[PDB]
């Protein structure tokens, strides 16, 4: 049982030994992701784990996989769009994926950003950098249990946000289109308008769909409380960035924590020069009441381990024609 | 019922009218701290609420409060250092204070700082500032339910830190010299050495005393885990700053969140020029794995209100010959 | 939109008005469940909600449903075995069901029974009934945070058990065959032997399968700690009752809370004479360290509401050829 | 180091050896309470630990402890009623006690009883006893996150009740005459009338004083919701038992859990005959929606140990001229 691993990250490499032992298999790590140019390297292998940078679009790959007895495409991510299903069907190559990495990883980054912004630590730092070490009333804070949290969408990640906040004593409201009895201990469902008007901290947990692009814009910011804090660890495209920047500069909201931004593809996950960084990011990055992280909410030891292990399990099951949890086909 | 209030903060001013209505009393605000210069303004006053900047040394102030029928001194703060208790006894002046502003205010600042540093948000920022938007392993994080929290001292604040951390699923250990059965659902008592050795996040909750000054020094940093996060929202002098800086520079700890620092008195609560700010602060402030705040863990609406309303309440009571909750030796 | 409701319970009747308003439909409640004998009563109706006592086995029902334009069978329960799918397929009659009622309802009954049995309130009552009002050491208890909980199986219900207990400070271990990252904050996975040897309170959350019938028997009881408490709110058939009774009489365990028993079908949900109640139940019912409830863990306002509302939603969607959440076909 | 222990419980006996090892002292156990009859057994003793059944009236006991160099009286209990404090001062005998055994022990008994009664387990039992195994609406229950908890008094115990209930998602309200900022994450202060009117579960945490005797009477039952559950694990005399019985009989409340009852002193902690048990108890004990326990909320391993080790520790300290934590007036 030798499984090829394409496009391993530094963090995934640290796990290979442990992983090999636990699964009784060998991992063959290959530095680039899978192309026509290096597929010839699964020959001595019984399966493939993928982290595709770019679309898997040219058929010499899909065919040559089947030539070697490969039956499955084990994506180490949720993201499916990089796989041309037409081809996969064409070579009885199942696709697996990793739908849930660690919902607490993302929930905890959201809560963390919200707390820091609530305590205005950045605004204190910007004051201090100018030699102002006072406690002006404009930097006063409050305990989390005096806050209302509002969730737009819930899911596994929102549910974990609600659990955390409600356990610190906060009131958590949520708009959603589906009803889940299991999250009732931790939040109260309410319609969208109420969530936006009443919440002191608002966090996005909606999927990106054409109906949700820009669902947070000028009109929503105007509805928000002026001291509200917006967090978006879901999808950059949910929020109109210019509307956001302006709302922050107008003080129609108080702060924002973003793990994701529209057009992040140009720069997130890369090294770049100054001329490569867009101007909206530079504006947000200069504000003491804004956090931007490079889509790293997921980035814990647990998520990294699960991405590797979940995908590997499905992928070995399928090598043994055994059944698999996260087929997508 | 009229109560003089000396030296109110800006945040304190803002609550005044609501407090009048709530207590059905009148608050006479004096901008400065009580002094021989302003004492005669107490003349039409039932009681006094003090926030002394500096020593209340002169005796004619005390003679004159006693002359005006004033039966106590209501410290709005915790520290009684500037009260010459000798003169107090001489003039039959009970002294009260506010020991417990809001333990949650402080505990939440500690947690917030720990979570931010755990997520290495500032290290991602320093990296992004140089155009690096990747997710290197050196910035991988972890879920809080995988961490051990170590408390040095508990008290009302540490106890609250322990409640919050254990409610997120963390394991919490605490060193203390008195036993409180009511904290055991949230922490496990342990030896001081065990705590430093096993904790991934250390938070300080120890009174500053002769015996506890530089309690956290070179030897203690050497004992901690190298990815440990040190939080001090108790008292700066508990920590040897030089040893802290060195430890961080050598990566013998991963991060530090300080709401208080040795020698902070020179610059905390002031506006100053660059030349007035000490070098140890400047070193800390430059580190992207450090947070420093200007002793603002307390600074929530609840605290500021409690500082007024708890003193006011004991102060009114003693004016009525009734009992105060927080009389002091 | 008129929906027939068969075999309504007293609790479901209390909801009709509210339900009708919220869904803009009329409910036609019919006292017995659906047979050949009363199916002629869906004529003026656009759908049917069912709570079948007994198998729906005779085709005159399935055919006459289609004759009236009925497209769906809306079960108000999880239980599917009462529907002959061969027939349903034969009349393009979809089957819906209600998979999740309220997991907290069942989790809370489990926790409640565990707590009462931990505090030995029944044993105190049996003492008191004989005139003994003392506090003998054999009736000493302990705080929940000094206990280890062990879950055999997890699921939605076990996950809610773990959440509750771990929030009171208990250590929760769990054996399961599937791995769910989202419950990690609340329990630690461990193998079956460890859960049985180490747990102070053990609660069953395994599905009944031929491989699980009697999975708790003489050998497991002997492995359990002598002061352990077994709770089973899952499926009566998971536990060998005679092995249980004997373990209780031998004091190889301390107590048991059962919401379900093998052969409960003879008596649960019915009114019966003494000669109709089996002897195993009478033995357990006479023990002060045993609770038996008549499979009522589910029985809250929320579960009753959800059973009605979830099934009704799917069933109206299907009347409008719209899509539905809980199809089983 | 030898410390005499008077009148140990059976549970206390069981810990003795471990306590010796833990304190590195010797414990001389005397079966009876201190009296002129047994005082001379203190002669070889450093200090004393008392559990007085009855008044310690004679003065020669006190003269003789003082004669034997004994510097304090270590009550292992909370109540100091049987200490003639006058004689204590005469003979320079500091008096200490144990105010805080384990607040969680008591709070957990309250919660446990509330949850059992909320789930109406005893009413299902009374029903099953008559062969009725149904789920009538009169026995429908509800999830604890849908309930409001009302506390009359807080303190260390009530506070713990509030932590547990709010961690299950309940809304908790409390009436009190002193403000504690540290409880606000878990409860909201409210007027006494609001609490009785809005609470679905009422739990008492008020000291028995002249002004609080029958604080819960006819008028207060009439104010409560008719499906209210009343819990008293504080002091029996707070509740007018006649009015309690009547209220239950009239279904003006749904249930009651009592760990303490007015006049309990006649039978609690004793073995007695049927003729010695009062009628009000017999009425309560017959109701399947009532629990009565014999003042055993405290009775966990933690409490029994703390009662020994906390007194022992202050007792050793005062023998060393060091400070005690729980000296008493």
């Amino acid at each position: 049982m030798k499984i090829a691993v394409f496009s391993p990250s530094e963090s995934e490499r640290k796990l290979v030994a442990a992983t090999e032992k636990k699964f009784g298999c060998e991992l063959k790590l290959i530095d680039e992701s899978l192309s026509a140019e290096n597929v010839d390297q699964v020959a001595d292998c019984d399966g493939v784990l993928l982290k595709p940078l770019g679309n898997l679009d040219d058929e010499i790959v899909y065919k040559k996989l089947a030539d070697y007895g490969i039956k499955s495409i084990g994506l180490r991510i949720v993201g499916t769009n990089t796989i041309d299903f037409d081809l996969a069907k064409k070579y009885h190559l199942t696709v697996t994926n990793v739908p849930v990495y660690s919902p607490r990883a993302i929930a905890e980054m959201a809560v963390t950003q919200a707390m820091y912004l609530n305590r205005k630590i950045g605004e204190f730092k910007a004051n201090m950098d100018k030699g102002d070490f006072t406690n002006p009333d404009s930097l006063i804070s409050n305990e989390i249990y005096n806050k209302t949290i509002g969730l737009i969408g819930v899911g596994h990640i929102g549910s974990a946000v609600a659990q955390i906040f409600s356990a610190m004593g906060a009131k958590v409201l949520a708009y959603d289109v589906i009803y889940n009895p299991e999250v009732e201990p931790y939040l109260t469902y309410a319609d969208f308008d109420t969530v936006l008007k009443e919440a002191d901290i608002i966090s996005l947990h909606t999927p990106l769909l054409k109906s949700t692009e820009n669902m947070i814009g000028k009109k929503q910011f105007a509805e928000m409380k002026n001291d509200a804090i917006l967090i978006n660890a879901a999808r950059g495209e949910l929020v109109d960035t210019a509307a956001l920047i302006e709302a922050l500069e107008k003080h129609e909201i108080a702060a924002a924590g973003l793990d994701t931004l529209a057009h992040e593809s140009s720069y997130f996950f890369k090294k770049v020069d100054d001329a490569q960084i867009p101007a909206d990011y530079k504006k947000l990055a200069a504000m003491p009441n804004v956090i931007v992280t490079p889509h790293s909410a997921y980035f814990t030891k647990t998520s990294v381990r699960n991405m590797i292990e979940i995908s590997l399990r499905d992928t070995i099951a399928l090598a043994n024609g055994e059944r698999a949890h996260f087929v997508v086909s």
